[PDB]
């Protein structure tokens, strides 16, 4: 029993974290096989940040301008290339600790674990969700860029996120491991507002099924709703629209608990209308939206 | 910036988890050098479990009644013994991944990371605190027994918790790695219930400091209180008493921030009488108590082990 926000065991990623330094700039890199991936703004100076011209800055660099350190060992850079906003440093020794892995680009609402690192050394691990506005609400200080987000499935690490920047509002922006940013952001210090952060509705419903599953039903009611009527109400609370795809995805949890998705939607509508009235749900006094339908089945069964 | 519930990186512990089987009961073991540590209740049947005699139950067992597997490799048990509620299985192979480590015993209110495992296979890691009633509010399913809790200092794993059982209220009970129970619990299928939990006052104050560090400032007022005055409020709301030691521990945060401890206690005092009712601090509608002062400093300063 119990429900925690659980991250994946971080060991397979720990074995890949290195330190990358260019000039006075030091951040983290991900060392897989004979390639070190890191954010390309490692080649920028503070004087470059407002309008960096990455292609011009990179052409001026030679292999030995890049200092890569794995633990105590210095890795020799034998080549480099840029792919979108990620720099790929070719090194002369493959990481012996390279796990089975793949790069995947995730959708808003998807969860993953973050191994926060500084100077190529892991600081801590937490579980995260890609917000609907393509930011993530992380915990990151200076030096954390190049920390990665990931899921693990059996023994395969799927990398889905690399950290690049903290926006002025305190949230965090980054790329997939092909260097393409999540959301409308750019690796340059210019004004760029994140969209409105909405609540991940399908995730909230999944967590209410998790709450039923663990023996708590005080929030249910006798009502039901149409999909459209639910969305009309929920969007007034800044909830993401719920789609038929979302409804299908909750099907397994509906069957296991005997509660129709549209009935749980009715409970959510009332929860938004009433609040908690002093109670908690799986130990939270708020509606929790960083567990996915898939996560719930994972931790509960 | 930002503030999340952060576990230590689990890599060093992942390399120590193995699967231990005795009959039809299967759970997790901690493999360090040439010894595997696991709950002594792995030798019990469900009939034994009602009132076990462990010294007798163990006398009946023999080295080959213990099937221990590290991934796909089979480990030969070559000797066994009990220390308190922990079984120690001598194997023929030293764990080549054995990290620098020590066995420690923590106190209520201190935090640690749990690596939940199943059939010797790690599945998740999460941060939790030892409650004042010596339970932990973990997330364990069947087969999680033998999972361990730990802290990391530089390169040294401090093992502090081994998981033994789930109480009927859904909370969890375990031992240190020398098999001493945390809390007034016994490893027996019998009627047991934890005492009334309380709230870890020093941890709430530290999290409020974390909030101030992250720009969340509305709960500060201009008043000060005294310990006697605050503790009466604390005692009233099932909050742990606040000691002079706690104040000194929060000293650094009182400097880095400019809010004195009783200053912040006044804020917490005011938060306790009035409330919040759906309004938030650091993304929470309740007062979080599973971050120690050290957790807040370490996270808000980037310590990297
Ligand atoms: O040596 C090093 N130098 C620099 C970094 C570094 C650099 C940035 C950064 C990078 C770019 Cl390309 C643009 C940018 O602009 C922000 C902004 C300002 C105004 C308006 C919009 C925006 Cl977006 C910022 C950063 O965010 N972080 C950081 C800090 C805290 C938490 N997480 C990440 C660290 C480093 O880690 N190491």
């Amino acid at each position: 029993s119990g429900f925690r926000k659980m991250a994946f065991p971080s060991g397979k990623v720990e074995g890949c974290m290195v330190q990358v330094t260019c000039g006075t700039t030091t951040l983290n890199g991900l060392w897989l096989d004979d390639v070190v991936y890191c954010p390309r703004h490692v080649i920028c100076t503070s004087e470059d940040m407002l309008n960096p011209n990455y292609e011009d800055l990179l052409i001026r660099k030679s292999n030995h301008n890049f200092l890569v350190q794995a633990g105590n060992v210095q890795l020799r850079v034998i080549g480099h290339s840029m792919q979108n906003c990620v720099l790929k440093l070719k090194v002369d020794t493959a990481n012996p600790k390279t796990p089975k892995y793949k790069f995947v680009r995730i959708q808003p609402g998807q969860t993953f674990s973050v191994l926060a690192c500084y100077n190529g050394s892991p600081s801590g691990v937490y579980q995260c969700a890609m917000r609907p506005n393509f930011t993530i609400k992380g915990s990151f200080l200076n030096g954390s860029c190049g920390s990665v987000g990931f899921n693990i499935d059996y023994d395969c690490v799927s990398f889905c996120y690399m950290h690049h920047m903290e926006l002025p509002t305190g949230v965090h922006a980054g790329t997939d491991l092909e260097g393409n940013f999540y959301g409308p952001f750019v690796d340059r210090q210019t004004a760029q507002a994140a969209g409105t952060d909405t609540t991940i509705t399908v995730n909230v419903l999944a967590w209410l099924y998790a709450a039923v599953i663990n023996g708590d039903r005080w929030f249910l009611n006798r009502f039901t709703t149409t999909l459209n009527d639910f969305n009309l109400v929920a969007m007034k609370y800044n909830y993401e629209p719920l789609t038929q795809d979302h409804v299908d995805i909750l099907g397994p949890l509906s069957a296991q608990t005997g509660i129709a998705v549209l009935d749980m939607c009715a409970s959510l509508k009332e929860l938004l209308q009433n609040g908690m009235n002093g109670r908690t749900i799986l130990g939270s006094a708020l509606l929790e939206d960083e567990f996915t339908p898939f996560d719930v089945v994972r931790q509960c069964s």
